[PDB]
């Protein structure tokens, strides 16, 4: 996974060249007044953004996903994401979801949490568990991107 | 910064490939055994293995990997105040201070690896045996 921030002028150092370029698209926008719902970018990616509240850890289900990665940045307010970078126990997944690219877990082995402010964004590579929203609401967004573009 | 571990089938994805190439190599070696101090890789990189304020780097990254027990990391992902710092110790390649600016916890188990690039302020070793390997941004 990769921690980093759209407002850091190296972000790009180590990043693959797919994700560079939407980094680089996000930092043309007006990320504040962009509306709610789904926006397309390429034939291959687009992006949800959305208004939701933080929620306590254990009232929701980890995900993780098989075809795409995600690139989630928190736009306004402040979020909480818990995180495990050890590959997941995936007889303890729920069926995977093959529409909407996920499988849920109640929970994530060798957790922590990344605690998320404005520009800050997050990639979670396919089967990289996360339960992004925790703890009050906030503005963010999250770029879906094919894995087989990196 | 990256995050993952050296024992899941997918680290390699998206790793640029000098750090692909020392995981590989890390994962050749039985890291328990390793012995404590410097060991040379490269010409260019070495890593330091012990059994232990806030640090960045600007000509290396790290690669911190926990090799027995758990060790928390306090990292910032936004870039520093530089002026909080203290002096640029050169020989060494590492600057001071006190606190990291919105940091948060990373908890490391054996295995996992971490990456910090130049100027990502951590904080390693909060409430063991690991290494750090250190390696040339140019090579990045
Ligand atoms: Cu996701
Ligand atoms: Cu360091």
């Amino acid at each position: 996974m990769i921690i980093s921030s759209l407002t850091n002028p190296n972000f790009k150092v180590g990043l693959p060249k797919v994700i560079a370029e939407v980094c680089d698209y996000l930092n043309t926008l007006d990320l504040n007044a962009l509306e709610n719902g789904r926006h397309d970018i390429n034939d291959q990616i687009y992006m949800n953004v959305m208004e939701p509240e933080t929620a306590e850890p254990s009232s929701k289900k980890a995900e993780l996903h098989h075809e795409y990665l995600d690139v989630q940045v928190l736009i306004r307010g402040t979020e909480n994401i818990e995180v495990g970078a050890t590959y997941p126990n995936l007889s303890k997944y729920e069926d995977y979801n093959e529409a909407d690219d996920y499988q849920l877990c109640a929970d994530i082995d060798d957790k922590f949490t990344v605690t998320m402010k404005p520009k800050m964004f997050a990639v979670f590579y396919p089967y990289e568990p996360h339960k992004p929203c925790c703890v009050e609401k906030i503005k963010k967004l999250v770029v879906k991107v094919p894995v087989k573009l990196i």
